[PDB]
């Protein structure tokens, strides 16, 4: 029944996106798309031609072959000189293949500079919460990775509990209690960040147990926003926990360690350890 | 008389921005557009050509035809070979139009980018506005939906009060009364959103009624801004809605119910639902 | 003596930047510079051509006319046929030279997009600033114009003090004082914004008169920010003034105004009249 | 020991980032690198035509000079007609050797876009810092100068002790205590900045000595962010600095002074003077 996945993606039910789709694809399906256009839209110009007739220098009538391959030239602006188109017509059908050829080119650009500009948030959330005596008071707390060589600038985090209230009305709702942070923003997020909510009596999570986070349908959000180094702009990176997904009394194992000259070093298989 | 109309846009009257234009024009008014320059700048390059004389091999002196393909042979670089300038003025004028063919296509795919980072808000807003009891607690509320497949980071909506006021000195202004949220962000916006501003004694609308209101020259701004996901960039949106748009005890009905599995789904059938 | 001239740029003295120079020339001066490359990196070409001899079909030995046209016709990528390379080292050089030609493409690209999105921020400043009496109490006003057909979102303006002031370890120093407004952002910035800071008890500038604000050194900066509507990203406008263009007991006309019908409408003539 | 170098790079060790790469190498090894797989890329295309048998028209069997110039004159779209494929096999290594040219310049151009934008933050941090008498009151103080023609808007900077501490559950980590500045934004950083914590009885750092600075291995960051002037876009400048680089009763010198007409100008040679 948990409202979002751990993902940060909701279960909620959904009841020609191009755009989407052509920047979510892996690169291989891209490349393969560009193709698939530029093969059809060289095989419909072809079919134009040859519709014209034999309006082609060193072409059979009737050769789809020689028709693409001048297409080819005529849209890559390439212009060999051996397959030339003849009269009006074909001419005009050139024209309109330059324009279609350079104006196209400036539209696959486009796609790919926006492909390259994915922010590619490279930050790995800990496979769990844990709820543990910090300071000797309960402490809520989950931790984040930067996996790239680069640093995160001014790195904010939330941690949002979305919970199921009712009011006097009998209205039914979800409600986003964004709680009170140790480090609600890690200026440098560069290593990994252990982010804790301190269970105190102002706290909207203050005297609750497995059994009731369950009943007040608690889910836990993680928001995560930052600057990136070699990027420059934004990355975003989210991750959802249930009740079920906390564990009571919980241990971190520091990622952090001293080397034998006694410099600090981060080992990154000790992240999922509580 | 009201103050900004329900798309955000004010009734305020303007008492040759071609930047605006060829952003906001149609797909296929800009196509037609760029297409319109491309034969025009070529006709021009054309006539400048036979301005010159027969400076082009296998041309008719006196055929804009024969000039007109070689403008676009050359303005493309095609280069066929068939059709070449005769001359230094010709080849001159050959050199400018390469330039000239390469750098605007520099400016169009400019264009084609800027068009294509559009922030498309997909976000509906509820026809209307209520004013319920909520909690018991009279409270003024309307809704915001994500049509798109995609998700919003950081959403900050702020319920603005734009009303008329007069002060001590005589000066008659309108002021922009950020209204108390129940929430003012919604770190993920991935569903529907309904905004709320609880009437307290604090509250600047505390005590007003429909008459009031009228007479207040009352109008309520919803501003909306977000982070999208498969976009990366800022998105926003707004809406206004004036007194006469508000519905007195008006209660939405909730577009998130339960489907047979026990799954959680949206039905934005009931988005317009009071 | 003033810190920050009227345009927000300071009288501070300086005691080979063509980045800045290229996006700040105005559009002619940047057309010439692209072209003066253009014929130069053609005519270096040309050199190399005739350097390594009679390189080139169609020309004549020590002929540039012809060398410079060949470097433009493979610069560019036309390739005619007619004026073709021999030899290794003329076809190595057209190698390089295609590359040059199509990698400057890209350069030039970068700049024309660059240059087209240059935040031209259409604001408008009151030329003077006042100190009236608002609601009785005495007040500090300026006044701003969004003088594009767009709009503005999250409109953060600032009335930054900027006063001379020294310690009991005696340094002195400048500090900026951000003054506490009536609006300090107006979220939808579309029409004339009056920016106002009263002058209360707690106020920096509380009690201080034409003579002690000159006295004190005091420059009051006007930062404004915003995203704009057609564009979608953030604009920025700076203005500044001495206490010299400070006018007391001064009183702005409004630019609002009712038509024959009954709608309001904007008189931008009466922007500047106090 | 020190956490953090002083270019705000940590001093902990990890324990193909092509993307990073490509962007962070100086301009003569990004030219060298697109050259060098544009030779390569051609390279491989002359193999494959030459695979396929003499396919090539002025080609000898077995010449990869003349398949290289060849691939070259097809890639980069010249098309000259001296050397012209044979065969439905080269003509089809043609028309994928034309989407290859066509489509990498497109990689080239968004490579190249985003080498421009890169934010040089040309901000100039001071050597060390110091812990003076401020007003009689013990601050803690270091600098900032903008070498940049141009000035910076919202300019915020935030002094953040990282210092080990260790918890009653007997944790120890590195906690970000952000400082209470004098100035924690200037919105117009155009020149020097002198940023200063007074050490008060709530600063965290009161009572703090150079002693107990490094037994609490306290760490000074310096997070700068700023919207610059020609660019339009954020700029990001870090800087840390070790209790060991902390100088005690240290004074900096002002880095503007008064000309002889009377205007302030700024001296850098002063800036880096205690
Ligand atoms: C255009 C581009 C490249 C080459 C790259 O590596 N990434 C980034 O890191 C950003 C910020 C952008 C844009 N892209
Ligand atoms: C360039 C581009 C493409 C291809 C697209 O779908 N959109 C977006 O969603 C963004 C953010 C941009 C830019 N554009
Ligand atoms: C690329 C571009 C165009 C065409 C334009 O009008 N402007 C803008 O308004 C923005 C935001 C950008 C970028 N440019
Ligand atoms: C594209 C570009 C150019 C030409 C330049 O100088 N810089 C900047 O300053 C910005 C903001 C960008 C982008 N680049
Ligand atoms: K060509
Ligand atoms: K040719």
């Amino acid at each position: 029944p948990r409202i979002l996945n751990s993902d940060g993606s909701s279960n909620i039910t959904r009841l020609d996106d191009h755009y989407h789709d052509l920047l979510t694809v892996s690169w291989p399906v891209f490349i393969t798309l560009i193709t698939g256009l530029y093969l059809v839209t060289n095989a419909l110009f072809a079919l134009a031609y040859l519709a014209v007739g034999d309006v082609i220098e060193n072409a059979r009538p009737g050769s789809f072959t020689d028709a693409f391959f001048f297409s080819v030239q005529t849209m890559a602006t390439i212009g060999y000189g051996k397959l030339i188109p003849i009269g009006p017509l074909a001419n005009t059908l050139v024209t309109l293949e330059a324009l279609v050829g350079m104006l196209g080119l400036a539209v696959a650009a486009s796609l790919i500079y926006c492909r390259f500009c994915r922010p590619t948030a490279g930050v790995l959330f800990s496979s769990r919460m844990v709820i543990s005596d910090f300071e000797g008071k309960p402490t809520l707390m989950m931790r984040l990775a930067n996996l790239r060589i680069e640093q995160i600038i001014e790195a904010d985090v939330h941690l949002v509990l979305v919970r199921s209230e009712i009011s006097q009305e009998g209205m039914v709702f979800r409600r986003f209690h964004d709680l009170t942070l140790t480090r609600s923003r890690s200026p440098i997020f560069s290593l990994s960040w252990t982010v804790m909510h301190p269970i105190d009596h102002h706290s909207p999570i203050y005297g609750e147990t497995d059994e009731t986070l369950r009943n007040s349908h608690s889910e836990f959000l993680v928001l995560f926003t930052g600057h990136h180094e070699a990027f420059a702009q934004n990355v975003h990176a989210r991750h959802a926990y249930s009740s079920d997904e906390i564990i009571w009394g919980g241990h971190f194992v520091d990622v952090f360690t001293t080397l034998p000259d006694g410099r600090r070093a981060l080992d990154l298989g000790k992240f999922h350890e509580i």
